[PDB]
DNA sequence: TCTGGGTGGTGGCCGTTTTCGTTGTTTTTTTCTGTCTCGTGCCAGGAGACTAGGGAGTAATCCCCTTGGCGGTTAAAACGCGGGGGACA
């Protein structure tokens, strides 16, 4: 029985974070997983293009941030950048 | 006293409002069923700790080209007049 990976459990955790008393259906979970994969691919591809354009061989958090600012619209981009910076700072704080 | 004009009342026609029944749809309570969510167990991917190397950060130098400004020419933009053909009712 093949072991197929998905974002189902993390999407569920985020859902219980925002709407504690609310479930999700299998079809909706599949749509959410597809959405996460699509956004991942878009941001990662834009970051790869950014690194290539600058003759840089590494994808850093700066490349991800610029990719996010390019892809997402105004307010969504602002808040995504805020969350990303928060997470990166919290990560570097701990070891 | 008669005729014309204007106002007031009555009647007729038209428009609006309501007024009503009829379907269609929404809401509510009961049923029941199958997928969502939780648990168990295993495993394999992530973590930890460590070494090696070079990608990239950083400083210094330089040489391009981006900015600024200035004057002369004149091509283009503006403003106006006029008319007719196109929008639209």
């Amino acid at each position: 029985k093949t072991r197929k990976e998905s974002y189902a459990i993390y999407v569920y955790k985020v859902l219980k974070q925002v709407h504690p008393d609310t479930g999700i259906s299998s079809k909706a979970m599949s749509i959410m997983n597809s959405f996460v994969n699509d956004v991942f691919e878009r941001i990662a591809g834009e970051a790869s293009r950014l690194a290539h354009y600058n003759k840089r061989s590494t994808i850093t958090s700066r490349e991800i941030q610029t990719a996010v600012r390019l892809l997402l619209p105004g307010e969504l981009a602002k808040h995504a950048v805020s969350e990303g910076t928060k997470a990166v700072t919290k990560y570097t704080s701990a070891k």
